[PDB]
This record gives structure tokens, sequence and C-alpha cells, in this order.
């Protein structure tokens, strides 16, 4: 009846989504430069929360100090006029051919001193316009060949470079916490901290782990042909859900950047419904690419796409735990023992008790069915909104 | 010139691997059982270090206490008898129906329960046979449907398991450790703890993590199209590597279980210059499946070809790593500068060195090649021995 | 409101569907045997159009001439009191041990007369049980490795078998056409004519090319990344779409044939849309498997879910394509144009045609948005039943 | 002991293949332009027998016909000088905005009007130098949306563009032939006639058949997880290998285009042994891409990897051949039985012989080993030049 986004739903959009002129592998842009301050407009006017931006997209790249100024002086104005809000800014350490072997992990040691202090530069920045989180998307930490990169050495300087940061923010006091964006492959052959899992791991040997979060894109675990709803529930068990990337991707093959819905629809509802449930509060970011077949006209419709898919999402979601029967089918396929400890009885009490073991009748808890399918099919009746 | 294994390679088999009989989703077994006894025997003639087992397939399951020990005897002399040992040991939470919708993560409490004393029982042999690493791959634990499973109730229920069993471990006064072996998908549709990088940060939510690592498998890894040297390099990098299956796999579709050395050659070469240069002591031990169209004579000229083959990769990645054009390549190409520290001078000295950032010549830096085809060609000039 | 199926709607299942006892790869049977009977009875009761059968599905293997003319009468009884029809039959080629390299391509010349024999039987049965289409699924023809099997020879021995059947069926005067069902691995390493296009292009170098079809699979096409309803299409296009199995599948893995509906959902609506608008008349046959977690009232919902699914769509592919709006936004995005030929005015006309060439804006051209988003937007709209 | 090409082997390269600049959908260019002039002479000089080219590689896009006459006669005067020949050339219908939907099958009429012109055009100069077949990659062909595109229209389009380039082709009385490139996908979301056999089957359907074959790319097949050398035997046994773009790719994911070799190292073992066994004329032409990480110097070491790589397996597979050890296995594994008819005695002996059926003896037949396994060891033995 009314899927009309308004700010308080919290849907963010980078400058470079809607801004992407259509430049692919094997093809010349077909749309031209936006300025930020139309996007911002644009967007605002969509029903947009707020916006996001890697350095390089606000000030072009070997700005002055002056023309620098002048760039965040027009952009903050824009986000004055309309009450458009900056959540999350990021550093591009991927496009300047200086950054071809990497930033942080470049085998170069004086590019990985200037990729750190192009970053700080620009947590400054992003400090000084509100983000609450700063993202760091490796896209060119890795290799297409073994020899290329020894790994373990690689880690060392991702973990020295992330230390840094973290040492940077502590001692000037700042309100920031980081995001670690995953990818698998794309433009590297390989990328480093492949997936969720990978990123998570490495978090925890960093010297102030507290400060850092992980930053999942939907298409990105989809290369890897992972489960992306489950990669998100690990990321909340952990604590470290600080902010999430929402498209969608047709399966193992590039990077799309398909407007969120299309691609997966059935993971994006898994995704919608975990999402809502666990209570995520942080912005609902799109990362997205409107296709190069489309004029400016079809970039806003694609964006527009993008929210109200959510929210559809979102009512079904609902719709579907608050339904009485779904509820009950729950219980059957017992969702219910699922949540109750194993063992709260304590190890000893467990060795000792004959009826998990000794007496355990194993051919008639192997002969209880599990009533997936009829589960299932009431989340397919509820998605498609064909509940008799 | 000689690729004869002997058992101070280190080389072991999964009485599972040589003994599959064939069955497949499609088709009959077309090779008879093979006795446990046979095994040990056949392949310590092969030049293997040992072996390992799950415990169903030591004693089949439902066994009285009687039968139990009398299957433990024989084979504990076909061990004296040929000098092999038993480095690693695990349980079966797969087969049996009961496990139709996990182990440790089912949704009914009294499989969860069964499974953990299943899991213990087997501990104490293990321990009893001398293993020193203990193996968890939770095949069933994960889900074909959305609804079907909580991944963060799941996730509380396996931290509880593995907590039980490193308490009891404790609590015995046992010289094992655990490792936990991902894998992304099949049997079920997705597979919780789907790769290397979600069973480590898993690992860091435990009570006790020093109890815990990982046990890759080079096919698993794969399935995920992952680079399966990465992500050893990076378990190693956590100190994390307790054990390996190696295996092969040709990219991304069902688990082949292929011999080593099949599949993915390249990255076999990768993964063998990896281990060799970091001095993994583990064992090498191989979790694969003689093709069902083979009959016995091919059976074990397939376990032959596993050992032969990661002879020949140790022998080529050795003359890589030796040949001083090679060293003065991996110059050239700056990995002497990727292992030195980015900053040890400090934060604050990063920031006031103008020679990072104001006066950074980032066109200098960004024209240099990285001669890495010229590296990785002489790579492939190694592993084909054709060294001109 | 009604999504009720009746014959009309002509659905069908092969008996090996419903009837999957559960046993994978890793585990036994979670279900006991059904007989061909109970299925047949049962899936009138949901309203079935009728079912298809592998010769070893209706008759064990081995059994008599005597025991065999049984179990055809009991199976014709339950027809004759349910009204069900038998539309397609195929032969069972991969279980048996015999067929581990194949059947019609094994290397060994005795099996594969003995593969041509065994299908020549039940080809006779087909007939006079009524079914009109024979399938062919060579799931046993492919390898592991590439030194195994001359593809050249191979397909010599395929186009072999197929015109002796052919042969076989026009001395015979039989009303009956074959269809070979593509699929690109599992259970071997890689399976010979792996795609839809593939198989097309194989059977143009038949001697009755006409008499032979495809049997394309929702999951298979989906196992090589590859779009099912865009396959489909050129089948369509060929006049080669004999019959289809319908099914689901999450992605490059192993088959994993979820209901219909479940995996790519928004495929099964393109799909749908396909085969409604084209006036596909053939039967809209199930191959799928209930899984293993489920007991017998799951299969059942499983089996009554891949109906409901398929109404459900196309109800919603009739909607989308009815809706005056969407008509308008296909004319914006110009498809009318797209079914206009490009020179009917011929060669000679074109070559002379200043505005084709010399004269082309081919800027204003490219300036041109196709307007496909919002046309996709329309169709989620649609799906969702979400339209405002 | 001597792997150094020479115009004999006749190795091509495209001229766009070295000339790559890095520019990728992430990052600028790396470096700058090449002359093709220079290429020419570089490749010369490395032992290549000729080059390729797109239309828009040699004379830039807008071109007047007096600076295409003197880029024409610059080229000649450098092929002259050097020997090199130019067997084949393509049009570029990707890169200009005005394709962004396709050239061919664009949904706008004008566009694919202004396609065929183009190609036209590009067909004379073709001829004019010398090409004896014409690719034709329809890399804009297909869409990233259902409705967008009507896949059956589509191909009506597609089919009437080349049924019209062969109508001038022998109107014009000229000595050349087609080649259809597939590709799965990328730069559109799915491509039209995405694997060898999609365009096997559409060329039967065209109204010249003879005038077209297929030009199957390594990289391009793996992108669907199909397995090439298969596909190349599949496209040799209907005579329509008219060309080949040989590459390396690291499974599943965006086209890398590795240097030949690379990659799957193992499928280009047995690609080689194919084409060389096969007899396969044509030139042997690498459509690869030197990593952006490389200067110049990486780019000819890449380059000249190409042809070192496929020399050292032509070398490996013509030994494995030769071996006596193999050509007894190959025997033990029955390939000589693969080649022999099945039924050259008739379908009636056939019918009336009981040894194929009533007296066969299927479980002996089964328990008969392959011997797959001995015979893939000994080729990877000779693959790694490590025969005993
Ligand atoms: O694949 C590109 C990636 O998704 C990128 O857009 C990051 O999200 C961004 O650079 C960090 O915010
Ligand atoms: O895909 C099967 C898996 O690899 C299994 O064989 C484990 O390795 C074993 O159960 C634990 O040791
Ligand atoms: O992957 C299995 C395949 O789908 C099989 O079920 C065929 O459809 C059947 O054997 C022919 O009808
Ligand atoms: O993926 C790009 C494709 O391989 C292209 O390079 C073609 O080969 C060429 O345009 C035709 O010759
Ligand atoms: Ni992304
Ligand atoms: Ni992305
Ligand atoms: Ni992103
Ligand atoms: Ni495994
Ligand atoms: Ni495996
Ligand atoms: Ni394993
Ligand atoms: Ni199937
Ligand atoms: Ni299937
Ligand atoms: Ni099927
Ligand atoms: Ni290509
Ligand atoms: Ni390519
Ligand atoms: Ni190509």
């Amino acid at each position: 009846m009314n899927y009309q986004p308004t700010p308080e739903d919290r849907f963010t959009f980078g400058l470079w989504t809607v801004g992407w002129q259509g430049r692919d592998p094997f093809g010349d842009a077909t749309r031209r430069a936006l300025d930020p301050v139309e996007s911002v407009r644009r967007l605002a006017e969509l029903g947009a929360h707020g916006v996001t931006f890697h350095d390089d997209d606000l000030i072009p790249f070997g700005s002055s100090d002056s023309e620098r100024e002048e760039h965040v002086k027009r952009f903050r104005q824009a986000l004055d006029d309309t009450g458009m809000k900056v959540p999350m800014a990021t550093t591009n350490l991927f496009t300047h051919p200086v950054f071809k072997d990497g930033g942080f992990t470049a085998n170069d040691r004086d590019v990985r001193r200037y990729a750190l202090r192009k970053t700080i530069r620009n947590i400054d920045l992003a400090v000084e316009l509100g983000a609450e989180t700063y993202v760091a998307w490796g896209g060119r930490e890795g290799a297409e060949s073994g020899g290329a990169k020894d790994v373990r050495d690689a880690l060392d300087r991702m973990k020295e470079a992330f230390d840094l940061l973290g040492e940077y923010v502590t001692s000037q006091g700042y309100d920031i916490r980081f995001a670690i964006e995953p990818k698998p492959n794309e433009p590297r052959g390989d990328i480093l901290l492949p997936t969720v899992g990978h990123a998570l791991a490495f978090i925890e040997r960093l010297e102030r782990p507290e400060l850092y979060g992980v930053n999942p894109e939907v298409g990105h675990e989809q290369m890897a042909g992972l489960n992306f709803p489950h990669g998100i529930a690990q990321a909340l068990w952990a604590g470290k859900l600080f902010h999430i990337d929402l498209n969608g991707q047709n399966g193992i093959k590039y990077d799309q950047d398909l407007r969120f819905g299309a691609g997966d629809l059935r993971a994006a509802f898994w995704l919608v419904d975990l999402l809502e449930s666990a209570g995520y509060s942080g912005p609902r970011h799109f990362d997205f690419k409107p296709p190069r077949t489309e004029d400016f006209d079809g970039v806003w419709a694609s964006a527009a796409g993008c929210m109200r898919n959510y929210l559809i999402l979102k009512e079904r979601a609902a719709a579907f735990r608050a339904d009485p029967e779904v509820q009950e089918a729950l219980r059957a396929s017992r969702l219910d023992e699922l949540a109750r400890p194993t063992a709260a009885d304590g190890l000893q009490a467990l060795l000792d008790d004959r009826s998990a073991f000794e007496e355990f009748d194993v051919d008639a808890a192997a002969a209880r069915g599990m009533a997936f399918e009829r589960l299932d099919q009431l989340a397919m009746d509820h998605l498609l909104g064909a509940r008799g």
C-alpha cells in the first residue's frame, strides 16, 4: 500500500553509486559525471537518509589545499540545505596507478607509507563531516600469481597499517570505528581477507580489536558462492556488524553491483528478516551501480528501487514472523529447542545421563521429520504475498 | 630420480579413503569393503607413516562393548606389526539418520547431547591410540532453507559443544588438541563455518582458544573458489594450522576428493612451497577417494600417487627457492621490502615524514613495474623441470 | 485466491523423486522405500497429471520375465484406478556398477551393447504404457581424467547409439520421440554434452534429427552458472523443447534438486513467463528430491509446493504481461523494435542506405537510455504482488 | 633444451593484447598506448607468426577516409618489413556507448543496421590484408535483466545479421570464413550463445552453415566451469574449429586473460595434446592481457611466456603419446575399444545377440577395473618431466 522511504529508514548511498559513469573493462562511459551536490539533492528528494564517499569522489586527486576547501564547502552547503547526513567515509586506495600492487600491502614500502598518509588525511575529514564509521576495502591487496606476494608478510603489513590507524584515532580522541570490507577477487586475481570470516579472524589479531568491525557486501560473499545471511549472522554473533553494503548479484561471476532486491531474491528476504530481527541499527547502505544501459532517469529509478525492495521485504518478513501458523511451524521444526542450552546441567551431569547415550533411542529420534519443507513453503507464500 | 616415500615424510591416510567402496548418490558400490587391518598393512608397504579414523570406521555402529574390544585389539596388533602411527582421529556425526539435521547444532536437544557423548567416547579411544589431534568436521551442521536454522543460536550451540569438549580434555589431563575442518556445502545446502576464515574467527570466541586449531582441506576451500595457499598462510599466521587434508579438486562443483596433485596443479605447487618454507611439522594427511572406476590395484596406485606428487612438488619448490636467478627476481619484485616494517619509526615520525606524502613522487612510483610475470614464468619453468 | 492444481495443468513427477530414500554420499537412507502404487495414488490425490519412471524404478534390476509382468500389471492397475498418465520414460544407465564408465560411451564394447539392449527393452514398455517421450540422461558418460576418454571417439559412439535407437523406433513404427538431458558434472567429473547448447549441436549430427529434442533441467544449467530461461529460449527457437525438468538450485555446487520455486526465484518467474508465452504444451515435470530431513508428510508437502509455486508464478507472469503500464514500458525499452527485421529491405539496400552509416548520428543514438531498470522493477513489483 | 618459437609455430597475438593499457573497472591505465607498428616489430622479434586486430585497434574510431588510409599504409609497411601475417580480423562492436545494448541484437533497429555496416567495412579491409578468418565476439549481446531481451527475437536478429554477412562475402567472391566466439558473461550479465555448444547449435540454423565455425577461448569456457579440451573435441568432431583463443583462467570469476599456461595447467596440457593429435593447422592465437602490475618489459616477458608454455606442453604431450608404457596403459584402459564401433553388425544382429543381454555376465564386467588412475599418473609424470 505504501513503500515510500523516509530518512528514518536510514537508507544511504555512496556518491560513486548513482555517480557511476558506466565505464567497464570493455567500454567507455555512457553517462556524464554528476556533481556531488546534485547527487545529494536528488537522493534527498528520493527519501534517502545520507551519503558516503571516498576521498577521491569528493576532492579530485591532486587538488590543492585551496581547491580542497572549496569542494568541501560546497558539499557541506548541500548537506545543510537537505538535512542529509554522512555516516560513513572511506579512502580510494585502488584507482591511481601507484596502488597497482596494493596500498597497505604493496611490496614497495614507500607506497605503503603513502597509503597510510592518504588514509589519515581523509579520516580527519570524515570526523569533521560527522562520520561514525570508516570503511576500508583493500581492493588492490592481493595477487594474480603465487610468488608475487608472501601472504604472511602481507598480513603483518596489513596488521601494522590497521594498528597505526587505531593509534591515530585514539591519540586524536576521535569517536570513529573502522569496518573492513571483504571481497574474494576482482580487481586482483585473489584478494586478501576474501570473506567475512577471514576479516573477522584477522581483527582478533589487532592491538585494539574493539575498534574494528566488518562491512560485508551481499554481492561479495555471493561471488564465493557463500550464504550471505549466514555470514551476517556470524558477524552479529561476534558483535562486529558495524555497517553493511546492500546490492544484488547473480551467482559466481564478476561483481555486478545490481540494485538491492535483484540477484538472489530469497537471500534478500532472509537478510532483511535477520537484520530487522536482530535490531541492526546502522545504516542500510547501497553499494550498487545503475547498469550502463540507463540514462539519468534510469539511475534514479534504480536507486529508488533499492529502497522500495528493502521496504517490501521488510513488510513480508514481518508478516512471516507474526503469523501464528508460522510460529506453530517453527515449534514443529524445533527452532525453540535450538535456542535452549545443550547442557546447562554441566559436563559431569551429561556424562552420567544415561538418557543421552546408553538408553538413547536413536531410531526413534531419527524417524522424526524436521518439517522444514512446510516451513519453507510458508516463507515462500509470505514472500510472494500468496497466503491463503 | 627417487620419489619414494618413507615414514619420515609423515604421510597419512584415513581408513575411509582407500576404503571407500565407490557408492555415490547415483550408484551402488563398485568395490568390496576393506578390513582396516589390510589397509594398515597395504599402506605400510607403500611407505605411509600412519592412518586416521572415524569411530564408525573402526568399530561398526551399534557394536557391543565386547565386539568393540576385539576390533580395537586387532587394529592395535596391525599397528604394532607395521610400526604405523595414529596421529589423528575424528567422530562420524554425519552418516546415521539421527544426524540428519546435524550433531552439535541439531535442532533436537536430545540429539545434541547424544552427539557430545559419542564424541567423548571416541576421544578416550583416540588418546589410547596415541592421537595428538582430534578433528571435527560438522558435515551435517547447516541447512537447505533459511528458516530451518537460526544461525546465531546454532553458533551458541556449536560453541557450547566445543567448550564442553575442552573442559573434558582438560579435566582428564589429556595431551590432545582439536582441529575444526571447514567446508562450504555438501551434504547440507550450506554448512556452518564454511571456510578457514569462519573457523578461525569462531575459535577466538571459545573459552580456551589455545586448544583449537583448523584442519583445512584443499578441495573444500576450492569449492568456494578460494585460493588455498592464501588460506593456509592466514592459518599459519595465526598459529592455528594443527593439521591439513590434502587432495585435488577441479573448481566449483561437488567435492571430488581427487588424489593430491590432481585438480589445480599450480595451487598444489604453491601449497607445498608454503608448507615446506614455513616448517609445518604436522602430518601430510590425504583425504581422498580413489574413483569408483578403479579396482583394488587402482586404489593402491591412486594412494601411491598422492605421496609421489607431494614429493615431486617438494623437490621443484625447493629448486625454485634455491635458484639464484629466482632470488634475484624476488628482489626485483620487492618481496624483500614486503617483509620490512612500513613504519617501525612510529606514527608521529610517519606524520612528519614529508617524503611519505607532501614530497612523494606518485608518478615515479607508479611507473615502476612489479616484474611479476617474469617471476611467475621462472616458477612455471621450475615446476615443469624446464629451466634453461 | 486459488492455486489448486488439476490434471489439466499437466504436472508430472518421476517415481524416483518423491520415492528418494534420502541416501546421499555421506549418509544412509532416512525414509523407507515407497511402493510405486502408493506414489501414484498419493500424487493423484495432490492433483498431478501423471508420473514417469526409469526401468529400474518400476522393475527391480535382475527381475525374471514373470516378476516383470506382475510389477507392470500392478502399476497399470494403479494408473487405471486414478486416471494418471505416463507421458515419459527413461532408462537407468547409471546405478549398476557395470555402468561405472558409462553406458553408450563406456570404453568396454560389451557394456555399450548391453546398454543399448537394456534401453530398447524399456522403449517397448514405454510405448505400451503410452509414453510420448523417451528421455536419455547420460549421467555416467564422461570422465574424471583427461586420458581416460577420447571425446571424439566417445561422440562417435554416442551418435552410433542414438542412431540405432532411431532405426529401432522407426522400424517398429512407434510414435515416440527422444529427449537428451544435459548435465555438466556429477556423478562424473565432467559429463559429455554438458549443457543444452552442446546437446542441441550434437542432435544436428544424427541421422534422423527430427526424432531428437532436449530435456533441460533448471538445476543442471545453473550448475554451469548459465541463465536457464535463455537456454530454454534457444531450445524453443530451434523447435527442440520436447520435455522439461523443473526444480531448484542454489548456484554452482552439487546438484541439489530442490523443489521448484526454491533456489533462484527470479529465474523461476522468467522461466514460467517464457513457457506460458511460447505456448509450451508438454508436461511440467518435476525432477526434485524432498530433503532427507523430511518424513513422509514432508515429502508430500514438498511435492505439493512444486505445483503451487508454478501456479503462483504463472499468475504473476500473466499479470505482468497484461499490465498496460508494462506494455508501455516494453515499448519504451524498444522490445517492439527487437522483433522487427534489421534489414527486410535486403543487403544492397542496406549498403546504399546512408542513414545506416555515413549519416548515422551515433552520439544521439548512444544517449538514448534503455529504460531497463524501470521495466525490471515493474517485473519485481508484479512478482511480489506489490503493484501500486 | 630449446623452446624457441619460430614463425612456423603459427603463434599470433591480437594488437589489443600486448597493447592493453591496464585500465580495469577500478583503475586508470598503468601503461602508455603502443603504436601498432611497434607491436608488430616487437612481436616479430619474439618469434611470432602474425597479429590480429579489431577495426578500432588499427584505425581510431571516427577517422576520416584519409587518416584511415595513412593508418593502413603504416601498418602494411610494418608487415612487409617483418614478414608478419594477419590471419584473422574482427570488429569492435562493444566499446562505443552506442553498442551499450549490443550490436547485432540491440533493441534499436538503427543500431543493428549500423553494426552491420561497420562490420562489412572491416571485412573488406580484412580481405585486403589477407585474413582467412573473421571473428565475431558478441560481447554486448545479452542482458542484465529478464524483460530487457526476448531471446527468441534476439536469435532471429543474430541469424539475420550472420546470414547477411554470408550473402555479402559470397556476392563479393571472398575467400574468408566466419568464427563465432562464445563467452558466458561479462560485460553483460548473461551473453547470448554463452558456450561453444550454444554457438555450434546456432550455426546449424544459418542459411550457409559451411561458412561458419567457432573461435573458442580457454578462459571463456572455464568461466562456466566447463572442460575446455572436451569442448574443443566437440568442435573438432563437428569440423567447426576454425580458430582458437589461448589464455589462462583461475576458475569461475571475472575473465582474467592470464598468459597461456597460467590458470589450469593440466587443462592446458590436455588441450595441446588434443590440438596436436587432431592436426589442427590454424593459428595458435593468444588473447591475453599482461597484468596491469607490469611495465613494458613485463608485457614482452608475458607474451614470450605464452609461446614458451605452449612449446613445453607440446613436447610433454608428444613424449606422453610416444611412451610405450603409456600406449600399454591406454590398451589396459580400453581406449582402443572405445574407438571400435559398438554395432557395425547392425541393429538386427544386436537384437539377436544373446551375448549382449540374455547371457551377458554383468557382474564379471562390473568387476573390471578401468585402470584410469595409473594412466593419469603417467600423464602427470610426463607433464612434470618426472618419468623414472
Ligand atoms: O567492489 C567495490 C567495493 O564494494 C567498494 O565499492 C567498497 O564498498 C568501497 O570502496 C568502500 O566503502
Ligand atoms: O568432505 C568430507 C570431509 O573431508 C571428511 O572426510 C573429514 O575430513 C573427516 O570426517 C574429518 O577427519
Ligand atoms: O541429475 C539426475 C537427472 O536429473 C536424472 O534424474 C534424469 O532427469 C533422469 O534420469 C532422466 O529422466
Ligand atoms: O573477452 C574478450 C574477448 O575474448 C575478445 O578479446 C575477442 O576475442 C575479440 O574481440 C574477437 O577476436
Ligand atoms: Ni562491491
Ligand atoms: Ni561489489
Ligand atoms: Ni562495497
Ligand atoms: Ni572433504
Ligand atoms: Ni572433500
Ligand atoms: Ni577432510
Ligand atoms: Ni537432475
Ligand atoms: Ni538435478
Ligand atoms: Ni532430470
Ligand atoms: Ni576473452
Ligand atoms: Ni577472455
Ligand atoms: Ni577472445
